[PDB]
Protein backbone atom coordinates (compact mmCIF):
# COMPACT_ATOMS: atom_id res chain seq x y z
CA UNK A 1 0.00 0.00 0.00
CA UNK A 2 0.79 3.98 0.26
CA UNK A 3 2.82 3.11 3.61
CA UNK A 4 4.84 0.66 2.91
CA UNK A 5 8.35 2.36 2.87
CA UNK A 6 11.87 0.78 2.27
CA UNK A 7 14.02 0.17 5.27
CA UNK A 8 16.73 1.92 4.12
CA UNK A 9 14.60 5.03 3.80
CA UNK A 10 15.60 5.52 7.59
CA UNK A 11 19.06 6.08 8.91
CA UNK A 12 18.53 5.53 12.87
CA UNK A 13 19.82 8.58 14.92
CA UNK A 14 19.95 7.95 18.56
CA UNK A 15 17.79 5.07 20.66
CA UNK A 16 14.97 6.79 22.60
CA UNK A 17 14.45 2.61 26.81
CA UNK A 18 10.97 2.91 28.61
CA UNK A 19 8.75 2.64 25.33
CA UNK A 20 10.73 -0.38 24.42
CA UNK A 21 12.57 -0.39 20.81
CA UNK A 22 12.43 2.52 19.82
CA UNK A 23 14.76 5.10 17.92
CA UNK A 24 14.95 8.79 16.58
CA UNK A 25 15.29 8.78 13.21
CA UNK A 26 15.89 10.46 9.84
CA UNK A 27 13.72 9.99 6.78
CA UNK A 28 16.24 11.39 4.65
CA UNK A 29 14.49 12.26 1.78
CA UNK A 30 12.82 14.77 3.90
CA UNK A 31 15.30 15.70 6.20
CA UNK A 32 12.44 14.70 9.01
CA UNK A 33 13.06 13.73 11.97
CA UNK A 34 11.02 10.38 12.85
CA UNK A 35 10.35 8.33 15.50
CA UNK A 36 10.71 4.57 14.50
CA UNK A 37 9.19 1.45 16.56
CA UNK A 38 11.54 -1.71 16.02
CA UNK A 39 10.74 -5.58 16.74
CA UNK A 40 5.62 -10.99 19.17
CA UNK A 41 5.61 -10.52 15.23
CA UNK A 42 1.91 -10.73 14.68
CA UNK A 43 1.25 -8.69 17.69
CA UNK A 44 3.06 -5.88 16.02
CA UNK A 45 2.28 -6.04 12.54
CA UNK A 46 -1.64 -5.96 13.88
CA UNK A 47 -0.09 -2.70 15.83
CA UNK A 48 0.61 -1.05 12.30
CA UNK A 49 -2.54 -2.15 10.53
CA UNK A 50 -4.78 -0.34 12.97
CA UNK A 51 -2.49 2.38 13.48
CA UNK A 52 -3.44 3.26 9.16
CA UNK A 53 -6.73 3.87 10.21
CA UNK A 54 -6.15 6.54 12.66
CA UNK A 55 -6.27 9.80 12.17
CA UNK A 56 -6.44 13.17 14.31
CA UNK A 57 -4.75 16.00 15.51
CA UNK A 58 -4.33 14.58 18.48
CA UNK A 59 -3.06 11.04 18.08
CA UNK A 60 0.71 10.08 17.12
CA UNK A 61 0.60 9.95 13.28
CA UNK A 62 1.81 7.01 11.58
CA UNK A 63 4.45 7.85 8.57
CA UNK A 64 4.91 4.84 7.09
CA UNK A 65 5.54 0.65 7.94
CA UNK A 66 8.09 -1.49 6.92
CA UNK A 67 6.71 -4.67 7.25
CA UNK A 68 7.51 -6.79 4.04
CA UNK A 69 10.63 -8.59 5.90
CA UNK A 70 12.19 -8.97 9.23
CA UNK A 71 13.61 -6.20 10.71
CA UNK A 72 9.93 -4.60 11.20
CA UNK A 73 9.62 -1.18 11.20
CA UNK A 74 6.40 1.17 12.35
CA UNK A 75 7.35 5.13 11.52
CA UNK A 76 4.99 7.80 13.23
CA UNK A 77 6.35 11.87 13.55
CA UNK A 78 8.50 13.01 16.50
CA UNK A 79 7.05 14.78 19.65
CA UNK A 80 9.85 16.82 20.16
CA UNK A 81 9.69 17.23 24.17
CA UNK A 82 8.74 13.21 25.36
CA UNK A 83 6.19 12.04 27.56
CA UNK A 84 3.93 14.48 29.28
CA UNK A 85 4.91 13.09 32.75
CA UNK A 86 8.72 14.69 32.65
CA UNK A 87 7.48 17.58 30.62
CA UNK A 88 4.74 18.34 33.78
CA UNK A 89 7.78 17.45 36.25
CA UNK A 90 10.14 19.64 34.82
CA UNK A 91 8.19 22.60 33.39
CA UNK A 92 8.40 26.17 34.02
CA UNK A 93 4.72 26.35 36.21
CA UNK A 94 4.51 30.09 34.80
CA UNK A 95 4.44 29.54 31.14
CA UNK A 96 2.56 25.74 31.85
CA UNK A 97 -0.37 27.50 33.68
CA UNK A 98 -3.81 26.72 34.67
CA UNK A 99 -5.48 27.43 30.76
CA UNK A 100 -2.23 25.58 29.30
CA UNK A 101 -3.50 22.83 31.71
CA UNK A 102 -7.22 23.04 30.56
CA UNK A 103 -5.64 22.84 27.36
CA UNK A 104 -4.23 19.71 27.19
CA UNK A 105 -6.76 17.87 29.14
CA UNK A 106 -8.99 18.79 25.90
CA UNK A 107 -6.52 17.88 23.61
CA UNK A 108 -6.77 13.99 25.32
CA UNK A 109 -10.52 14.40 25.63
CA UNK A 110 -10.63 15.39 22.07
CA UNK A 111 -7.97 12.22 21.11
CA UNK A 112 -10.12 9.68 23.06
CA UNK A 113 -13.63 11.41 22.08
CA UNK A 114 -12.24 10.02 18.48
CA UNK A 115 -11.73 6.38 19.68
CA UNK A 116 -14.75 6.53 21.37
CA UNK A 117 -16.03 7.06 18.14
CA UNK A 118 -14.59 4.68 15.80
CA UNK A 119 -14.57 1.79 18.15
CA UNK A 120 -11.34 1.81 19.46
CA UNK A 121 -10.08 1.18 22.99
CA UNK A 122 -6.62 2.43 24.62
CA UNK A 123 -5.71 0.46 27.81
CA UNK A 124 -2.54 1.91 28.70
CA UNK A 125 -4.02 6.14 29.61
CA UNK A 126 -1.24 7.82 31.42
CA UNK A 127 0.34 10.85 31.09
CA UNK A 128 3.66 8.67 30.82
CA UNK A 129 1.76 7.51 27.29
CA UNK A 130 1.05 11.33 26.52
CA UNK A 131 3.61 13.02 23.93
CA UNK A 132 4.59 16.97 23.86
CA UNK A 133 5.10 18.88 20.58
CA UNK A 134 6.21 22.69 20.38
CA UNK A 135 3.53 24.99 21.93
CA UNK A 136 1.76 22.49 24.73
CA UNK A 137 0.81 20.07 21.71
CA UNK A 138 -0.16 17.06 23.32
CA UNK A 139 -1.25 13.62 21.58
CA UNK A 140 -2.06 10.34 22.76
CA UNK A 141 0.83 7.28 22.38
CA UNK A 142 -1.74 4.90 19.69
CA UNK A 143 0.56 2.18 19.02
CA UNK A 144 -1.17 -0.31 21.27
CA UNK A 145 -4.93 0.40 20.13
CA UNK A 146 -7.52 -2.21 20.02
CA UNK A 147 -10.49 -2.89 18.18
CA UNK A 148 -13.35 -3.28 20.06
CA UNK A 149 -16.81 -1.88 19.42
CA UNK A 150 -17.42 1.04 21.93
CA UNK A 151 -19.60 -0.76 24.94
CA UNK A 152 -18.04 -4.13 24.28
CA UNK A 153 -15.91 -5.68 26.89
CA UNK A 154 -12.69 -7.25 26.30
CA UNK A 155 -11.13 -9.68 29.63
CA UNK A 156 -7.61 -9.86 29.78
CA UNK A 157 -5.10 -13.02 29.36
CA UNK A 158 -4.72 -14.87 32.62
CA UNK A 159 -1.58 -13.71 34.38
CA UNK A 160 -1.90 -10.02 33.19
CA UNK A 161 -0.24 -7.18 35.11
CA UNK A 162 -1.73 -3.70 35.43
CA UNK A 163 -0.26 -0.19 36.29
CA UNK A 164 -2.79 -0.48 38.65
CA UNK A 165 -3.07 2.91 39.93
CA UNK A 166 -4.60 3.52 36.52
CA UNK A 167 -6.46 0.76 36.26
CA UNK A 168 -10.29 0.74 36.73
CA UNK A 169 -11.98 -1.82 39.60
CA UNK A 170 -13.37 -3.76 36.77
CA UNK A 171 -10.28 -4.62 35.63
CA UNK A 172 -8.79 -5.12 38.54
CA UNK A 173 -11.02 -7.62 40.07
CA UNK A 174 -12.37 -9.32 36.52
CA UNK A 175 -9.86 -8.98 33.99
CA UNK A 176 -12.82 -6.76 32.37
CA UNK A 177 -11.67 -3.85 29.94
CA UNK A 178 -14.01 -1.06 28.01
CA UNK A 179 -14.17 2.01 26.77
CA UNK A 180 -15.38 3.07 30.45
CA UNK A 181 -12.15 1.20 32.01
CA UNK A 182 -10.38 4.02 29.84
CA UNK A 183 -12.72 7.07 31.06
CA UNK A 184 -11.81 5.70 34.32
CA UNK A 185 -7.50 5.81 33.36
CA UNK A 186 -8.14 9.37 31.82
CA UNK A 187 -9.82 10.44 35.34
CA UNK A 188 -6.30 9.29 36.95
CA UNK A 189 -4.69 11.73 34.18
CA UNK A 190 -6.54 14.57 34.70
CA UNK A 191 -4.88 14.27 38.49
CA UNK A 192 -1.42 13.61 37.15
CA UNK A 193 -1.97 16.90 34.86
CA UNK A 194 -3.41 19.01 37.96
CA UNK A 195 -0.17 17.72 40.27
CA UNK A 196 2.38 18.48 36.83
CA UNK A 197 2.68 14.55 37.03
CA UNK A 198 2.91 13.23 41.44
CA UNK A 199 1.86 9.85 41.49
CA UNK A 200 -1.22 8.76 42.36
CA UNK A 201 -2.39 7.82 45.85
CA UNK A 202 0.98 8.85 47.24
CA UNK A 203 2.43 6.27 49.78
CA UNK A 204 -0.56 3.90 49.22
CA UNK A 205 0.88 0.12 48.03
CA UNK A 206 -0.20 -0.75 44.74
CA UNK A 207 -2.40 -4.13 46.28
CA UNK A 208 -4.26 -2.03 49.09
CA UNK A 209 -5.86 0.39 46.26
CA UNK A 210 -8.85 -2.02 44.99
CA UNK A 211 -9.86 -2.35 48.69
CA UNK A 212 -10.01 1.32 49.07
CA UNK A 213 -11.99 1.83 46.04
CA UNK A 214 -15.04 -0.47 47.27
CA UNK A 215 -14.64 1.27 50.25
CA UNK A 216 -15.28 4.56 47.84
CA UNK A 217 -12.18 6.49 48.74
CA UNK A 218 -11.18 8.61 45.80
CA UNK A 219 -7.86 11.14 45.73
CA UNK A 220 -8.59 14.24 47.16
CA UNK A 221 -8.75 17.12 44.96
CA UNK A 222 -5.41 18.68 44.46
CA UNK A 223 -4.27 22.09 45.49
CA UNK A 224 -5.32 24.56 43.16
CA UNK A 225 -7.43 22.10 40.49
CA UNK A 226 -11.01 24.04 39.97
CA UNK A 227 -13.89 21.97 41.55
CA UNK A 228 -15.61 21.55 37.83
CA UNK A 229 -12.20 19.72 36.94
CA UNK A 230 -12.30 17.34 40.28
CA UNK A 231 -15.73 16.66 39.40
CA UNK A 232 -15.21 15.64 36.34
CA UNK A 233 -12.59 13.40 37.69
CA UNK A 234 -15.15 12.16 40.34
CA UNK A 235 -17.21 11.14 37.74
CA UNK A 236 -14.60 9.30 35.85
CA UNK A 237 -14.04 6.88 39.04
CA UNK A 238 -18.03 6.26 39.28
CA UNK A 239 -17.69 2.18 40.68
CA UNK A 240 -20.25 1.44 37.88
CA UNK A 241 -18.80 1.92 34.47
CA UNK A 242 -21.84 2.89 32.92
CA UNK A 243 -22.61 5.40 35.72
CA UNK A 244 -19.15 7.54 34.05
CA UNK A 245 -19.44 9.78 31.50
CA UNK A 246 -18.88 9.51 28.02
CA UNK A 247 -15.46 11.32 26.36
CA UNK A 248 -17.79 13.08 24.22
CA UNK A 249 -19.39 14.50 27.04
CA UNK A 250 -15.99 14.72 28.80
CA UNK A 251 -14.55 16.74 25.51
CA UNK A 252 -16.95 18.94 25.76
CA UNK A 253 -16.67 20.30 29.03
CA UNK A 254 -13.18 20.99 28.90
CA UNK A 255 -13.90 22.52 25.69
CA UNK A 256 -16.20 25.15 26.88
CA UNK A 257 -13.92 25.49 30.09
CA UNK A 258 -10.84 26.12 27.75
CA UNK A 259 -12.89 28.48 25.98
CA UNK A 260 -14.26 30.50 28.94
CA UNK A 261 -10.72 30.54 30.12
CA UNK A 262 -9.31 32.14 27.36
CA UNK A 263 -12.05 35.03 27.39
C1 LIG B 1 6.12 4.20 17.85
C2 LIG B 1 7.30 4.87 18.52
N1 LIG B 1 7.11 5.17 19.93
N2 LIG B 1 6.99 4.14 20.81
C3 LIG B 1 6.84 4.74 21.99
C4 LIG B 1 6.87 6.14 21.90
C5 LIG B 1 7.04 6.40 20.56
C6 LIG B 1 7.14 7.75 19.95
C7 LIG B 1 6.47 8.15 18.81
N3 LIG B 1 6.81 9.45 18.57
C8 LIG B 1 7.68 9.89 19.53
N4 LIG B 1 8.20 11.13 19.56
C9 LIG B 1 9.03 11.32 20.62
C10 LIG B 1 9.38 10.38 21.61
C11 LIG B 1 10.29 10.75 22.71
C12 LIG B 1 11.36 11.65 22.52
C13 LIG B 1 12.22 12.01 23.57
C14 LIG B 1 12.03 11.49 24.86
N5 LIG B 1 12.91 11.87 25.89
C15 LIG B 1 10.96 10.59 25.06
C16 LIG B 1 10.71 10.01 26.40
O1 LIG B 1 9.62 10.29 26.92
N6 LIG B 1 11.68 9.19 27.01
C17 LIG B 1 11.63 9.01 28.45
C18 LIG B 1 12.48 8.20 26.29
C19 LIG B 1 10.10 10.23 24.01
C20 LIG B 1 8.78 9.10 21.50
C21 LIG B 1 7.91 8.85 20.42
Amino acid sequence: DKWEMERTDITMKHKLGQFGEVYEGVWKKYSLTVAVKTLEVEEFLKEAAVMKEIKHPNLVQLLGVCTREPPFYIITEFMTYGNLLDYLRECNRQEVSAVVLLYMATQISSAMEYLEKKNFIHRDLAARNCLVGENHLVKVADFGLSRLMTGDTYTAHAGAKFPIKWTAPESLAYNKFSIKSDVWAFGVLLWEIATYGMSPYPGIDPSQVYELLEKDYRMERPEGCPEKVYELMRACWQWNPSDRPSFAEIHQAFETMFQESSI
